[PDB]
């Protein structure tokens, strides 16, 4: 209610431990801090967790009470609910151990809540259905910049964390900052009165750009008939899949995408070009870190080493060799039953088609999400350009191994990033498979590069 003033105080941090590499990491903890004034679920609460040696005068890793970043991870995945994380907590989905990194890295750490698409009220309607998860990830954001001389960890240092969907709402959190389409719910929530807008974002193979990620993902698997998460293409999937890859050149065109000296990135009519060069070669870069470990690359199909070095890729036989997780279309299934489908449904409709390829196909009674809604969601519409809402520091990983969405996905997001200005630290780690926070002595020492 409006009596939830917002106001977070120190005094409700309670002293805690966790052991982290043979120590003992000593932290405070003030949880279940429901961080708008109008809660529709349970779920949106979140989790405070702050080094010890902050609520003591005292230093962890060069940062101080006033000074420490604060990193803001979810448990969203599927795009289904992600509950406020916690350092103690062992049910899935949970991050615990990296929170329990963080903090023994210094970081104050915001866990919150997130609404999904399974997610009902007190009266079993639907409320957690798009764009619940990002207006949740921004209230918690708002609840935080509010609360900057009360809470410790610097507000001005908030740094998203995400695998999967819940990479896309981190992405998307950093892409589009203090955006006025939020604004509404905001405003119908109680959400405090302050910005969203981020420092830097982090994400794990953030399954976004849902409205053409069929393209993408028939473009790099069309060929390949049999799919395995077991299944085999019909006809008429065959016949989308084909569409959907020649549908891809024209998409990837005409986002103008320009490599480092300049060159338009581009794709021909047959889904070959010099933008199927640059995944090509991210791909040779994975596999010669790996080669360079002593790892056996020839797991997968398709490298040509010479000497000490991968200098080539059978891009077709590596995937071939990685195999195809879904079926056809990937994203916007044509009998309404995929995870995104449910994610675009709403109070009235449990799942809508989101493109208009699978409207005018689809095997059920359907409707079409709102275009503005679709587009709202999509960390890429706020890119056209080098805004100031937008986050200035980001870090993509996308696994080699991982089929969830095709590679192309992130790769235009990196690119994108790079083209319009900001930082961007971006790789497909090799053998890495559908999953996040597996890189953390990495993704801390990028934090560490930017905050310290």
């Amino acid at each position: 209610s409006m009596s939830n003033r917002l106001i977070f105080d120190a005094d409700w941090l309670v002293p805690e431990q966790v052991q982290v590499a043979g120590q003992a990491i000593q932290y405070y903890a003030a949880r279940n801090i429901q961080y708008v004034q109008h809660p529709v679920a349970a779920i949106q609460v979140l989790n405070v967790f702050v080094p010890a040696a902050y609520l003591h005068g005292s230093s962890v890793n060069g940062y101080q009470r006033a000074t420490a970043p604060i990193l803001m991870p979810n448990t969203v995945g599927g795009y289904l609910p992600g509950p406020a994380d916690d350092p103690q907590r062992v049910t899935w989905p949970t991050n615990a151990g990296t929170i329990q990194q963080a903090l023994k890295r210094g970081y104050v750490v915001v866990a919150a809540g997130i609404r999904g698409r399974t997610t009902v009220d007190k009266s079993g309607q639907r409320v957690g259905q798009a764009p619940a998860f990002i207006v949740d990830m921004k209230a918690a954001i708002r609840y935080v910049k509010y609360n900057q001389g009360r809470l410790p960890g610097d507000a001005n240092r908030i740094i998203t964390n995400g695998t999967s969907a819940g990479g896309a709402t981190s992405a998307l959190a950093g892409a589009s900052g203090n955006s006025a389409y939020f604004e509404p719910a905001l405003t119908a929530l109680g959400a405090a009165p302050a910005t969203d807008d981020i420092f830097a974002v982090s994400a794990y193979c953030p399954i976004h750009n849902l409205e053409h990620a069929d393209m993408a993902y028939e473009w790099q698997f069309n060929g390949i008939n049999d799919w395995h998460r077991s299944g085999q293409l019909t006809v008429e999937e065959q016949a989308l899949s084909l569409a959907l890859k020649a549908q891809f050149s024209t998409y990837l065109n005409q986002l103008k995408l320009t490599a480092s000296d300049g060159t338009h990135l581009t794709l021909n009519e047959a889904g070959m070009g010099s933008f199927r060069d640059v995944v090509r070669q991210l791909l040779i870069s994975s596999a010669q870190t790996a080669f360079d470990q002593g790892t056996d690359i020839h797991k997968y199909a398709g490298f040509v080493v010479t000497g000490n070095q991968v200098t080539d890729l059978d891009l077709s036989a590596y995937l071939k060799s990685l195999t195809r997780m879904k079926a056809v279309p990937a994203f916007d299934q044509l009998d309404l039953t995929s995870p995104e489908n449910n994610l675009f449904g709403d109070a009235t409709a449990k799942a809508k088609h989101f493109t208009a390829l699978a409207q005018t196909r689809s095997t059920v009674t359907a409707q079409l999400a709102d275009a503005e809604l679709i587009q709202a969601i999509n960390p890429l519409s706020y890119l056209t350009t080098t805004s100031s809402q937008v986050a200035k520091h980001w870090r993509i990983r996308h696994g080699a191994a991982d089929r969830d969405t095709s590679f192309a996905i992130p790769i235009i997001l990196a690119i994108m990033l790079e083209n319009h200005g900001y930082g961007i630290d971006f790789a497909l780690p090799w053998d890495i498979p559908h999953s996040g926070d597996y890189d953390l002595g990495d993704l801390f020492s990028w934090i560490d590069g930017l905050c310290q």
